[PDB]
């Protein structure tokens, strides 16, 4: 019932986006009274929190076992799986980024990531700080990727938006690099940023 | 008039946050009819876009001139100044992250950052991709920092939230690193992630 409500809400999210997702809209979708939904979720933020926790089901398992790649490969698989889980839902990064509890799925992901680094010889401080760096980069990247793919675009560095504002005469470095900036290859951008973080971790180990 | 409206909106933002900022609330604040505001801003997203562009005024100047530190120091100053500009306003990262145009202030920041890297010997692709990595990490980090400082907390890896869910018996790597995870030293976390990115750039140069 809670589970079915979460699934319906995720369906609605894909259909018309986060901004249109209301408890009333969800009630209309399930042919119940909004009153009913409020018995399962005290507030919309509780529903959103449950959605975010469901979206990341299985993310922690992306690391596999020790030996399934070196620490940098396993760390990369965790970050990629988090990105993929958020991209699987329209406005998914916004839902995850705005969540008001940390559930078991997220805790397993965080513990797993910190564990991979500690077991590979990173000290406590480096491993915990790396969790925040990797997670915050992944969320920031995915938020901006999803903003760009939203009908009409969005985000401060939206590919298409950059192109029209730019000239070599006024923003020459943006003009010179326009093919890359306006690339729809978000995956390549993500991999590059992840590579920077992992190279940086190699340097600090 | 547009400028005064933007300032009033930023004032309101600090007072009660992004979720309560409405065109009607802004109209009440300026003792005008909402109709009036819609003559200056066709939609609330246009106001938000103008707010975001104003928040980052002067960010691009953080890089200073060539020689004012090496490329890594100038790149770090740009990222720090962006973070600081968003932290200066309640929910500032949310406003910036959700913007629907790329104005001159943001373009100058982006062009300046890419320019610092190109002039230091990075190829076009690396410099442009680095812009996205640094900006997306900075935005993701600041979004999550602001979520945590919001009355009641928030964000998937909120310091306080982590503490209560964790035991050494169930999330041992989180338990072991709890001092760091629950640290209110967001600045230290930011500097660490920035260091990772810059070390990674040193590696790829």
């Amino acid at each position: 019932d809670r589970a079915r409500t979460v699934q319906t809400a995720l369906d609605l999210l894909n259909e018309s986006g986060l901004d249109t997702l209301t408890m009333r809209r969800l009630a209309q979708a399930m042919d119940v009274q909004a009153g009913a939904l409020y018995r399962y979720f005290a507030a919309k933020q509780d529903l959103l929190t449950a959605m975010a926790e469901h979206m990341v089901d299985g993310v922690a398992d992306a690391a596999g076992a020790t030996g399934d790649g070196d620490w940098s490969e396993r760390t990369a698989r965790l970050a990629r799986a988090l990105r993929a889980a958020l991209l699987a839902h329209r406005d998914g990064a916004r839902v995850f980024a705005g969540t008001h509890a940390t559930g078991p799925n997220t805790l397993r992901f965080a513990d797993g990531l910190v564990g991979v680094l500690r077991e590979a010889g990173f000290g406590d401080g480096d491993a915990a700080r790396a969790l925040y760096s990797v997670a915050n980069f992944t969320v920031g990247h995915t938020l901006e990727e999803q903003a760009a793919l939203t009908p009409g675009g969005g985000g401060p560095l939206d590919e298409a938006t950059l192109r029209e504002a730019v000239a070599a005469g006024t923003y020459p470095h943006l003009a010179a690099t326009l093919p890359v900036l306006t690339s729809t290859d978000f995956t390549a951008h993500f991999e590059f940023g992840l590579r920077l973080l992992l190279d940086g971790l190699r340097a600090v180990r």
